[PDB]
């Protein structure tokens, strides 16, 4: 027996008598977790590219339906035992492969209190290639056409669209310092009550714009993209992943200004709709703010309340930056070709 | 193999490396599930009182875990396989029996667009007696004592103490006016960025002012109470249950102002600290323009957008009256006797 992701929508096919069946019947479902540990192995054990793509597309339709408002035919359908089952596995591999990057001194020579750690997390973010990636600094601002904005938006589709509901997970049981700081974000993110302000609808005016419809996403995205899409939401959905999501969502605030900056100064240079780059013009002083608050509020708190849980934003930090470092890589020699 | 809370208290004392080794076996797996099914009908087909205390107080461990802050020591534990599995076999007969109590004439015959849709559903909650339920109408303002008081805000930790979370999870994947009403909710429950009037620090004052400590609800909690709370939980963490959450939290809005109003005169009369009935006296207020914002903006959109909903959002609103009903009447007999 093989998993893929059409195995996956079959299943996201069945009626609610046959989830019962199926969640009852744990031989079938020892052999779908065998398939997916199989799986794994092709993915991170022998590399193979097109079992970690695939991998990733498994990955990608659980969590959407983790994310998405549920379809009503789909209301009685019982998935949690084994789609869990299927990520837990996945997840296992897709983390341990993260960490194999990262080495023990990275992560524990850090200061043990809060405004200490907030100083010597941004000089570790600024030593890695990611704080000042090339695709930012060299390509857009010389190169950058319309239809490499194009491709590039596509990519971005892994991550963005859904960053208040990262958010809204990602607060679930915080310390109130912490809370009250994603709560804030959040609030932002949904335009302050203005619905002509909510984030992901300014960016999906910015794919409107260049016509990144869902059929270009679908032909056109990456593996890493959808990697770093999976990552995003395998830590924020996961309670015990709350102190990685940290760092993984500090790092992605504190570099958003710097990269939109350079994305919105090409984008007029080479005549692109002023309508599309709303989001990114708008962003590049949103998220210089929640950056900072971002460490002043969520990252220097949690270090002060258990200076342990500094490991674990390390490591969080560092799996954004590589994951970033390797997208990044990808598109940019997608893009020179 | 019997499962009770103590068992899965063992299950969440295991390191990382005995959760893999646990994930991995099947046949541990199917025994777990097997005596969840056990379990189940014990509580629910024998209605052994005990049984269903014992469910309860394993599906709120597990909501303990979805909801809470994780510690340290258990960031490297993967107990989604096993605790998703026990949650999804007691959910499912948690809520057949919930569904027992519904008929279908109850939840088919209401208009097909959402204006018309909201006059039906406070017509259809306001002939249920848990819209006026004799312990608000008629022990409260005549006979509580502050130990009544006491007894009752124990109850109340079922859910007040977690409805920012609640909200936070429901909104995840709504449609935009829904997903902006549910965002203006939550951001109120936190104060609208002002700790001092975040919602669940001023309930925790109330439990204070009356010494509602933590050994005191452990010994005090009604089995209705945790049923309550386990209802709520489970509905607003599944994508699957979003209408019936639209329901079940849109009828905890609706009734909140004509309870607290009885709740804040008695506790003024027997002169109880003025300090702790803040949470109280706000949301007499407070919840009259949620439960209206709640309808116009979250309700009626739903049901316009796919009036098959409808009918979601109604068994919602049923389990919530009817769990209520089941509750309060505990609740009122504890505090007779
Ligand atoms: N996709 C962008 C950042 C996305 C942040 C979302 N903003 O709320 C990047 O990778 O830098
Ligand atoms: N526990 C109260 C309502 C709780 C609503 C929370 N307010 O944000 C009741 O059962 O009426
Ligand atoms: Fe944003
Ligand atoms: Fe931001
Ligand atoms: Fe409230
Ligand atoms: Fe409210």
């Amino acid at each position: 027996f093989k998993i893929d992701r059409s195995v996956v929508e079959e299943f996201l096919a069945l009626d609610p008598d046959a989830w019962e069946r199926l969640n009852a019947d744990y031989t079938a479902r020892r052999r779908i977790g065998e398939a997916c540990r199989a799986l794994s192995r092709h993915a991170f054990v022998e590399e193979d590219p097109s079992a970690l793509e695939e991998l990733h597309d498994v990955l990608a339709l659980i969590y959407q339906q983790d994310f998405s408002g549920a379809p009503v035919e789909l209301l009685g359908c019982e998935t949690q035992p084994v789609l869990r089952d299927i990520a837990a596995i996945l997840e296992g591999a897709v983390l341990a492969a993260e960490l194999d990057s990262i080495s023990e001194e990275q992560i524990s020579a850090y200061p043990r209190s809060g405004k200490e750690y907030v100083h010597w997390l941004k000089r570790v973010i600024g030593e890695h290639p990611a704080a000042g990636h090339p695709f930012y600094r060299d390509f857009v601002p010389t190169r950058a056409t319309e239809g490499d904005f194009r491709f590039y938006l596509a990519q971005e589709t892994n991550l963005d669209p859904k960053f208040d509901d990262i958010l809204a997970f990602m607060q679930i049981g915080a310390a109130p310092d912490e809370k009250m700081e994603i709560a804030g974000n959040y609030w932002d993110e949904m335009g302050n009550g203005k619905p002509a302000e909510v984030h992901t609808a300014m960016f999906a005016h910015a794919l409107d714009a260049l016509d990144v419809n869902d059929d270009y996403i679908r032909r056109n995205l990456l593996p890493e993209a959808k990697a770093s899409g999976n990552l995003a939401s395998c830590l924020a959905i996961s309670r015990r992943h709350y102190y990685k999501s940290v760092g993984f969502f500090g790092v992605t605030e504190y570099l958003v200004p710097r990269r939109f900056k350079l994305v919105v100064d090409r984008w007029a240079d080479i005549g692109l709709p002023r309508e599309g780059i709303a989001y990114h013009d708008a962003h590049i002083s949103i998220d210089a703010v929640h950056a900072s608050g971002w460490f002043k509020n969520v990252i220097a708190p949690a270090v002060d309340r258990d200076p342990r849980v500094g490991r674990e934003i390390a490591v969080g930090a560092l799996i954004r930056l590589n994951s970033s470092q390797r997208y990044l890589d990808s598109l940019l020699m997608h893009l020179h070709h």
